[PDB]
């Protein structure tokens, strides 16, 4: 029972620290209403926020929760392109995007695929990482803890540990290097429907206290060594894979191919191999083989909940065409993405917008009866979506259409 | 006047009601995306859109919290996205202020990731009690990397050292500065593999993230290019040598968009109490991680802890291309001792390839200027072109600089679990 | 030797096949010279490149063809090497001035501060094939197969019933659409075992087939092994010997031997060795000239020097220990040193000179791979010794000056 | 003096007072005697000590060797010598020299340029020429580095310190400068030519009158090290492959389809598709930066070994793009291309002031200075280099694509 105004004045004499609001303030709504206002004195233009909104949001799921100092929302453009005919199932894609084109042209690279007879997907591995950095007094010492980690017996101590802090976390394997007398673990643990950051972070931690009663000298450095790789460029995601890696194909008739992507069987494998392929070596590019992944991984992203941040890895892609059929004029190609990462459980998927476009796509939440299916579902689509994209991006490049928008 | 009238007499020129208009398009092949030719408002061919969807769906009420209403599509459409059948809203927090070169910035981060927010405000916090953070531009030019081709490589060598040439560069600049009066032509770098010859244009864009100017020219350039050397045969606009939203070693060593270095010192007692840590623990997780870490996990430009989501929640805010995070993120973080005792903490963050842009794209729509007018550097700066951009760089190099300095602040004391 | 020439000049005899032909090597060689003497715009040019008195038995039918004489490289010894309580005295084949010297200055301070110590922690040569199937589908599917316990028995079967020596420790498989990379490895007792190994791959892509016969096999080298060419591959799952060493250099003999300071050598060492290598985009590449050392003793020991590519893969990093502080900590990794004792060119008698100097010439009977693990460690340990010097040469501002 | 005592009184002497052992040649009056002397005192500290007796020592040259390639040397290496060629090349035949110890290279290199010079030849062009050092200085902070690299990129910067870099020799003239911050960090790529030499030491001195010019300008400089690693270096580093080093250099051919058959024993369309999933898919999956080609580095390092250059330089001198592709009236014939941005070499000084090596060198027609071309021995060597790896890439891929490789 105060006024907005004297809580303002109750802040700025230090009593309670615009973020901490909402744990006193009643209504979510009001304390990022007055969030706001406190932000406006200290702009060179007051009225900025006026544009931003904030009104009728539910706050009740993201407060303590995806966000903190919370003054309002941003509304992302959704398109749906599809259907994508993918695995003998229909998928409506949701994506969330800024760029012109980007919808029309994946939607096109759908409807290429479709008229072909449709795309096959599988999922070739499955574990979230993390590759914490330890240090033991000498080089001599971490060979020791990575023979003994090598070994069945070490081996099985350390997952009984890493799986007792979840039902879901389940130790698949480790691949540990050194550097001296510093050992970065890689730990690689399947983790049901969530991405599995946080649960791997927590089963590596407990994990980690365990090996610590064997070798009392090891000096646990950082949970995360930046071997895991989350979030940077690095080879050993594209390498070792990370999360989900998965395959997609299609053959698209060379009568497709022309009336639809405007463009010959030829061409989208010349341009192919001299730009994916070639192009991305003289760049001196590791993992990305491919025209824009990274913007079909970014839209559905953003749409579905997931973390937008990890487009960094989960970008990674080799595309590739080839000449098909029995006169040789269809097109053949296959997207691989060794490190898809990926969930339909916690985080942003909490939210109920982005719990809609994962709805649309059938994988919302958790898959009882059968735990990750939901998330491998989603990566698939991720796969499946980027080919589409690849399809019709690699034809207006052949074609000299990019100019078109 | 609903219950269906037969398609003939539905042909229109309010128009009449949804159930007919969507019989019109089932019965007849008018294509989802073209609806708000018809329609009378953006929204409605909106709503009509997500009930043709709702159809093709296993979960016919799946859309319901999706929101769609309330919302400009005019700035949207034909600009923005296609297929429309709503929006997305991501939770925007503040982190600030942030000290940066004698200046105060309240940076807006959209993000659904818990304690992002919270954690970059720490690190600002840090930076501020240490007196401030500075920062400078090192290079600024968006590129394309055009694939082009000629019938044997002693022709594309041929090409190479013409275009190496004071009289090649020249006419080639000449062709591709017509293109807009923002469009200068700084450098071209080339590579040869063979009888390809790759070509990384680069310029200048004002104020614009300028991917589609720098296009225009390149194809301009090109099209001057084959006038001398009419057996050339351009390929793609773009043979991934630019390198655009691919990671690549180019954009790392060569720089593309904004290279960027920021700096601070944050004094003993603030690594203490604010990232409850000390300089010493800072520095060899540092060394450690962001160093050792990235260089045995085979990382091109990935020296940092978390520099991607920093850019990504800005970017996401602010209307910026989040796709472009693979490059952007390209960071090296270093820190050292610094100060009498040597117990002061210095950091620095350097990022050779910020891709960003105030003017065009998402930055056309209202609550993305919102988020950019809150840091002063919404649209075009008329009286020095391009300044609004670096400005945003370099907040986005501060904001990275925050983020690194609270991430191995709770990593060197155990508080990332 | 003159009347020859005329028969050669006819065809149905390429200049390839003389020692086929002749009753002796040299007198092959010579003729063989002679012959392309004539071809050259400068005749005389084959005057100072010697032939005379060398074995050319045991070279001809295995280690070159068309021979017209061999190339001396000066070797010069550094040492002695402390490492894991023994005495090395390491031959370096080179002609870059002041490298054996530099290297045994590295041997010195080592030396003075105790000695290095060394530990293998892994060994396997790989070969990475490239199959292919007709569809991703399927060759998803043979990956599968590959990972299961049954599929990976049998090729392990087929692969380890070439050799003795042919162990199959694992497989690494990577997808990109329909074609399959798949990384064979396993130790090879002292031999470097590329031949080994690609022996043994063959005859398990085969049994594969069996299970596959829609899968065709493109090469038995895909580039996925890697053999040299710079792969993050190597760098990250290591190939051949995977070997880490290490020393703690007192802070006096930093300064007497080594003319710095430990201060200045870590600043060094991080800046240009982590940082430098990170700004110029090196996978593998931090360490000063791991790469000099690594090549001088591969010429010495006829090892193949082709291979320094991934051999030369190598971290060091240094840090300040000791009471105060003040001692040099210095540690180099090196996770695909590829080498064996016996095999290819060290089967050579000078070469095998050179081997015996460090006490692993040929096959160790009673531990098999014993000699060419030992030859790994002095390798890496002599790595580190070239890692001080230069290093400190660097600190100092004395590179050029030297 | 010391040919009045006797080779065990020397012993007994250098272990007497402590002589080091690299000093022997100061001592000791031929130079022979002096390598004998060390061979009997390593002798004694070997667990076998007859282990040198095949370790050649005796009729060497050893006055070129001291004080410029070797140091405490014992002996030499004979590594065998065999020709591969003749390599048509730019309408001239090669008679290329290759030191190695590995079986059916030199033959599988010599199919490779048979089937070349079946194909009518093949043509190669230089397409950049420059050493580079890579320094690596500090300022107090990096706002002071950003203004040093801001200096650097204004013509009148870089034209004083060119002078500075100039001044150091008649053949080193500074083409151009990179620069990259990392923090209060800069590091400084000069790029030079540098005549007919390989050029790492004429290089080296230009930048350290270079960086101490700089100085004058920015006393606050710390100079960390002439090499920070940003070279680079017999490291690998994509830096090399993007900006080249050396030089760098590109060669093609067109190989008849009827002798891809015969003599490759193999078909057009076999080699690219192994080359495009090979070389290039391969490559990729394997994270592999600049080594998209078969064996590049055996060539590379077995012309090293054999004309005097720095064998460890095959790290980065390997690098490698083969691409191969179907040509002709019929798409039948084979057109291969590789590409070679880093080719570090010389033909002056060195290992190349050898008189052996220097006889392979003249094989070759590239020995010494070209007096009239400075820097043309050393272009067309290496024009060779990239010729050679591509008559190289012919015959392995061809193997390769046949089942042949391992017999
Ligand atoms: C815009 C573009 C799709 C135009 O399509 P087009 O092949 O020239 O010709 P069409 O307009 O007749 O349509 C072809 C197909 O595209 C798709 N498509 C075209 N315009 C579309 C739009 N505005 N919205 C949604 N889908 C669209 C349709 O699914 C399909 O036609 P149909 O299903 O009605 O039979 C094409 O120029 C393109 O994809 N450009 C490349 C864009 C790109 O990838 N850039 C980088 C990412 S932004
Ligand atoms: C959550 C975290 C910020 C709290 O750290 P802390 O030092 O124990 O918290 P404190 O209560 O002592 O406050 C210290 C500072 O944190 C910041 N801070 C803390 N909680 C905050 C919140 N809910 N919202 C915004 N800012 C917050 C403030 O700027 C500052 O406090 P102040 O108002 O007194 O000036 C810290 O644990 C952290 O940063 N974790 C790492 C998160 C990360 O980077 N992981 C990956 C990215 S999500
Ligand atoms: C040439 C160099 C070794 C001389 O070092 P220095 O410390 O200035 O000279 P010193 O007379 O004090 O000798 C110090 C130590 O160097 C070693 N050393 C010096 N000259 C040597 C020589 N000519 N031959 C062999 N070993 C030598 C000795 O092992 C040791 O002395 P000691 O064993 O007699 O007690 C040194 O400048 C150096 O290593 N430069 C770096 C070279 C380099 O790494 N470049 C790249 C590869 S070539
Ligand atoms: C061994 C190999 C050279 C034989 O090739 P082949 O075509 O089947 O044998 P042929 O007798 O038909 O000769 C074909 C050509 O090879 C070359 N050649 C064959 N044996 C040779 C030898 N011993 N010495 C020199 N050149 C030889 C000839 O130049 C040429 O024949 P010609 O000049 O007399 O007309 C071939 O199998 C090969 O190159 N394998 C791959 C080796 C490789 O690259 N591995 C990795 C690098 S060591
Ligand atoms: C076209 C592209 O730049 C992506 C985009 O425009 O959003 C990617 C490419 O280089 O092909
Ligand atoms: C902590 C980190 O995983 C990023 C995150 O949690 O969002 C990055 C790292 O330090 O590896
Ligand atoms: C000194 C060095 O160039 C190697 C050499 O000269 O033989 C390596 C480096 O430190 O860059
Ligand atoms: C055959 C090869 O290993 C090189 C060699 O054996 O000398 C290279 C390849 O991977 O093709």
């Amino acid at each position: 029972f105060l006024s907005d105004a004297e809580i303002i004045q109750l802040v700025n004499a230090k009593h309670i620290p615009a973020y901490k609001l909402e744990t006193l303030i009643e209504t979510h709504e009001r304390g990022v209403s007055i969030r706001r206002q406190l932000l406006s004195k200290k702009l060179s233009e007051p009225s900025s926020l006026q544009y931003l909104p904030y009104r009728d949001y539910n706050y009740s799921l993201v407060m303590g929760a995806c966000c903190e100092n919370v003054i309002g929302y941003m509304p992302i453009p959704v398109g749906v392109a599809g259907p994508l005919c993918l695995d003998e199932k229909e998928f409506q894609v949701p994506m969330a995007t800024t760029e012109g084109c980007l919808v029309a042209s994946t939607n096109r690279g759908c409807r290429a695929i479709g008229l072909g007879g449709g795309a096959s997907s599988r999922v070739l591995a499955d574990g979230m990482t993390r590759g914490p950095v330890v240090r033991l007094p000498r080089a001599c010492d971490s060979a020791e803890v990575k023979a003994w980690l090598e070994t069945s017996e070490g081996f099985a101590v350390i997952k009984e540990a890493f799986d007792s802090t979840s039902r879901f976390a389940r130790l698949q394997k480790l691949h540990t290097s050194i550097a001296g007398r510093n050992l970065y673990i890689r730990f690689q643990s399947r983790s049901g429907d969530a991405m599995g950051m946080n649960m791997i972070s927590k089963g590596t931690e407990k994990a980690l206290s365990k090996l610590h009663e064997y070798f009392p000298e090891m000096q646990i450095l950082a949970v995360s060594g930046n071997y895991c790789t989350d979030k940077k460029p690095a080879a050993i995601n594209w390498i070792e894979g990370r999360g989900k890696s998965v395959v997609c194909e299609a053959v698209i008739p060379a009568k497709v191919v022309r009336e639809v992507l405007k463009t010959t069987t030829e061409a989208m494998i010349e341009v192919n191999i001299n730009k994916n392929l070639v192009g991305s070596a003289m760049a001196g590019s590791i993992g990305g083989y491919n025209a824009h992944a990274a913007n079909i991984v970014t839209a559905i992203y953003i749409a579905c909940g997931q973390d937008a941040a990890q487009n960094v890895g989960s970008s990674n892609c080799i595309t590739l065409m080839e000449a098909s059929g029995p006169t040789n004029e269809d097109l053949y190609i296959s997207c691989t993405m060794p490190s898809i990462e990926i969930g339909t459980v916690g985080g942003g998927t909490n939210l109920l917008p982005q719990q809609a476009c994962l709805q649309m796509l059938g994988v919302q939440g958790a898959c009882k009866d059968n735990p990750g299916e939901n998330a491998r579902q989603l990566a698939r689509i991720v796969c499946g979506t980027v080919m589409a994209g690849e399809l019709s991006l690699m034809a207006a490049l052949a074609a000299g259409h990019l100019v078109k928008s």
